């Protein structure tokens, strides 16, 4: 499934360079990851992976 990865406290990781998502979100068994949004998005993430389904969300 494709989603943006949040940290420990499930808040989007934000991302500034779309190398810097591509490996991360391949580690995560995914197929597409860049930045988008300001915010880390991988394609292909786990059904169980731990991301927001919402490209609104408010960590604090």
């Amino acid at each position: 499934k494709d989603g943006y990865p949040v940290d420990s406290k499930g808040c989007k990781l934000s991302c500034v360079a779309n190398n810097y998502c591509d490996n991360q979100c391949k580690m995560k068994k995914a197929s597409g990851g860049h930045c988008y949004a300001m915010s880390c998005y991988c394609e292909g993430l786990p059904e169980n992976a731990k991301v927001s389904d919402s490209a609104t969300n408010i960590c604090g």
